[PDB]
This record gives C-alpha cells, structure tokens and sequence, in this order.
C-alpha cells in the first residue's frame, strides 16, 4: 500500500502545567531534527484514576485544557505527526491538577 514513512522527532520546549483547579497549559514547539514538516500535533489525555484516554487535535503552540477533575493525577502524551505519521512520542506527562480548597470556616 503506502510504504513511505519514518515518523518525525519529539517536539521541543514541551511543558504542561495547571494554573487552576481543573486545567492544563501545554506549551510545545516545532522540532528541529524532524522528518519533513508537521501537519500538526496530537494530544492524548488519560485519567489514571479510571484509565480512559481521549484523543484531541489542537493547533498552534499553546492549548489550555479544561473540564478536568479538581485534584487527580492525569497523564497526557504529546507527539508530532506529519504526512508520514506520528513519530517518537514524549514521556507520559504526569500533572496533578490543582486543588480548590483553603479558606474553610464553618
């Protein structure tokens, strides 16, 4: 069929951190040692708690995730994919969402 793909390299300046109870600011960049261009970037959000992974298709070099669990160890996975396909994937990004709790006076 279509035997012509090697897979691009792992993006650079990749980092994900939550700034709120349920969020995830993923900031990545275009790789240098990559095979050809980069059609885009694919993200995979997995809920260690349950174990469900949801594939997402974002664009650019910055995406703020929302609709997560207050405080739950989440594991994401970022990688680059071009005409050929998805290349080397990064290490499971573990980022425990913040915790909305402090001033509790009853």
């Amino acid at each position: 069929g279509s035997s012509g793909s090697s897979g691009p390299g792992p993006v650079e300046n990749l980092q994900a951190v939550s700034t709120s109870p349920t969020s995830i600011l993923i900031t990545w960049e275009p790789p240098a040692y990559a095979n050809g261009p980069v059609q885009g970037y694919r993200l995979f959000c997995t809920e260690v708690s349950t174990g469900k992974e949801q594939n997402i298709e974002v664009d650019g070099l910055s995406y703020k995730l929302e609709g997560l669990k207050k405080f739950t160890e989440y594991s994401l996975r970022f990688l680059a994919y071009n005409r050929y396909g998805p290349g080397v994937s990064t290490d499971d990004i573990t980022v425990v969402t913040l915790s909305d709790s402090g001033p509790s006076s009853g």
